[PDB]
């Protein structure tokens, strides 16, 4: 609803903890330094929910970090930010709970906010380095629920540790980044990815985790490539399809069987490059009279480094397999320290449609109103 905000601004923001002290961050006066990992989800009433990690102290992954929201009733204009998940507080070097994934979803006819994020305490090394133990003592996947329109987060006491250990392959697992989806039976799915035990060939896969109420969640009993693992899913016909970062061009495979079987999907398969190294993007799927549209956005990343210029949305044609660049809203280099993420939320709410973007800008999150682009992402199919 504004054109284009900044969310939380780098070395500009100051959180409080449980207690009411201030959070004295490595950023100019006392600030948290820096932001990464947006994710977006819009409500019926139309209010803008947006989480992203507060990285405290550094930019980089194995540090300070807690889950930040913020929420904007004024479509974008201004934003009230406070901290949704605090991390344990057990290490104050690498303390986290991050990266991301929610829904807005009508469970039992309550509308409902869920935000799932990993944590760690003591780990020093990226998660793909700890596959001895089946699952990481030190990992965990949290989920917090808000009823009352963003205003609030709870912790939901759920099975998801255990279907893990359960499973016994699994030495963490974490969601895809950015936005899961309600399906149309009503079905909560978040996807998600993750690090199988040091047995298994393939370090990495992606998958799915589904429940009905929120609380028991499921995970199928097949597995999809890993990739670059970081992956959205969209409903098309009873399939589930999946969009996964990959170093060079993305990936998609469809499950016609809920999980069991994965085959390329070839409208939206090695469609779009987003070069050396991958980055996460975002895909959801808008309706246009009785067919479907997915759009998508990522990085066209022209420097072919960590440096991720050019976030950008593009439409695809499920039909035909046509894909079009429908906008680069973000053309600028971006921070290599961390860079190129981002979020698309759509919703139709009575007759206004609106199509939101969150990305990362240099440390900060900027928000823009896409909607004027949806007509010509409704006529892609």
């Amino acid at each position: 609803t504004v054109e284009k905000s900044v969310v939380f601004k780098a070395e500009g923001e100051h959180f409080t903890d449980q207690k009411g002290n201030t959070i004295v961050g490595s950023g100019s006066g006392g600030t948290t330094k820096y932001f990464r990992i947006p994710a977006m989800c819009t409500t019926s009433k139309g209010t803008i929910v947006v989480f992203a990690d507060a990285r405290h102290n550094t930019a980089s992954d194995q540090s300070f970090i807690d889950t930040a929201a913020a929420r904007s009733t004024d479509g974008g204009k201004t934003w009230n930010k406070k901290i949704a998940i605090y991390n344990d507080r057990v290490n104050s070097k690498l303390s986290r709970v991050m990266d991301p994934t929610c829904i807005v979803a009508n469970i039992q006819g309550r509308e409902t906010i869920l935000v799932m994020v990993g944590k760690w305490n003591n780990n020093d090394k990226t998660w793909g380095a700890y596959r001895d133990k089946a699952p990481d003592t030190d990992w965990d996947l949290v989920l917090y629920k808000s009823t009352d329109d963003g205003v609030t987060f709870s912790k939901v006491e759920t099975n998801i540790h255990d279907i893990v250990t359960k499973n016994g392959t699994i030495s963490a697992m974490l969601g895809g980044v950015g936005s899961g989806l309600q399906l149309n039976d009503g079905k909560l799915v978040f996807p998600v990815q993750m690090v199988r035990t040091k047995n298994i060939t393939t370090v990495l896969n992606t998958s799915f985790i589904y429940s009905t109420d929120g609380i028991t969640w499921s995970l199928p009993s097949g597995y999809c490539e890993g990739f670059g693992s970081e992956n959205n899913i969209i409903e098309f016909n009873a399939s589930l399809v999946n969009n996964i970062r990959n170093s060079g061009l993305r990936r998609s495979f469809e499950t016609k069987d809920f999980g069991k079987t994965w085959t390329e999907f070839p409208p939206m398969d090695k469609k779009v490059d987003n070069r050396n190294h991958g980055v996460q993007g975002s895909t959801i799927t808008i309706p246009s009279g009785n067919k479907l549209v997915a759009a998508h956005s990522s990085a066209q990343n022209k420097n072919n480094d960590y440096t991720r210029s050019d976030i950008s949305l593009y439409a695809h044609n499920l039909y035909s397999g046509e894909v079009k660049l429908i906008d680069d809203f973000y053309p600028k280099v971006g921070n290599a320290s961390g860079a190129g993420y981002s979020c698309l939320s759509y919703r139709k709410n009575v007759d206004k449609e609106t199509l939101y973007v969150v990305y990362e800008a240099n440390g900060s999150i900027e928000f823009q109103d896409l909607s004027r682009h949806l007509p010509v992402i409704k006529s892609y199919n």
